């Protein structure tokens, strides 16, 4: 009722599943299947050939990922309302909403919980590392991890989105990044600050006040405060490994994946 994929695949309602940056999520209908998905519309955007090819042949590949850590990508393509230009991506409905929200609700998470859920992001980052070419998300962060709501379990999302970041407050990064650098590393880098925001409820470095004095710190390998505020040793001795200044220095997903920590339960 409004939309339609070029086939007939996809169906969009007019039903509104939030915002994210002007990225808004209808609801969906994979007729195919009779499953409901995610209709998102990034509001207003375009850009040059190359990088169009580039997002086109990436974007390809996302469609034949199947991990339960990832969130399921359908299709992608550019429109024309009227009037306002967009790109559309369909993907797995994911309803139950973020870590982000979790933690913005809670405040505070079981150890059982953070264990089991930073098992399944490292599981979703390896699943990525290891395709052929690898894929490097680059834009992890508690806000594009989803619950599943059936299980409980959580999956890597905006896969499109950052794949359009990659084609080409916005934040702290791992220091490499700074400089336009990156490998599989930087997904480490930013699985440490995300298990550091769950382990403390707290978004590392807001201490700060400003963009300049965070590069100044990052880039120096000083952590955030709310390092010495994670409670649980084993937590905080993973963390560490994982938000060292140099990448090379970084654990590997391996190293993490054999930690004792996973071995508990």
């Amino acid at each position: 009722a409004v939309g339609m994929s070029n086939d007939g695949r996809f169906l969009k309602f007019d039903i509104e599943i939030g915002r994210g940056s002007f990225k808004t999520v209808y609801k969906g209908l994979d007729t195919e299947t009779t499953v409901e998905v995610a209709w998102c519309e990034l509001q207003e955007r375009k850009l040059t050939k190359s990088e169009r090819q580039r997002f086109k042949e990436e974007a390809e590949m996302l469609k034949g990922l199947q991990h339960p850590n990832i969130v399921r990508f359908y299709d992608s393509w550019e429109s024309t309302v009227k009037g306002k230009k967009c790109i559309v991506l369909v993907t797995e409905l994911m309803t139950s909403g973020t870590l982000k929200t979790y933690l913005k609700r809670f405040k505070v998470m079981k150890i059982k919980v953070l264990r089991s859920w930073c098992r399944q992001i490292l599981k979703g980052l390896q699943f990525l590392h290891t395709r052929t070419p690898p894929i490097i998300h680059r834009d992890l962060k508690c806000d594009n991890i989803f619950i599943t709501g059936p299980t409980g379990s959580v999956k890597i999302g905006d896969l499109g989105l950052a794949t359009l970041k990659r084609a080409s407050t916005p934040e702290f990064m791992a220091p490499e990044m700074y400089e336009e650098k990156y490998d599989e590393s930087v997904d480490v880098y930013a699985f440490g600050m995300c298990m550091l925001e769950m382990a403390t409820s707290e978004y590392p470095y807001s201490e700060c006040q400003n963009a300049a004095q965070i590069y100044r710190r990052v880039t120096s390998g000083v952590k955030p405060a709310s390092f010495d505020k994670v409670a649980i040793p084993e937590v905080k001795e993973i963390i560490e490994g994982c938000i060292r200044q140099n990448k090379d220095e970084r654990y590997s997903i391996k190293d993490l994946l054999n930690h004792a920590f996973f071995q508990e339960e």
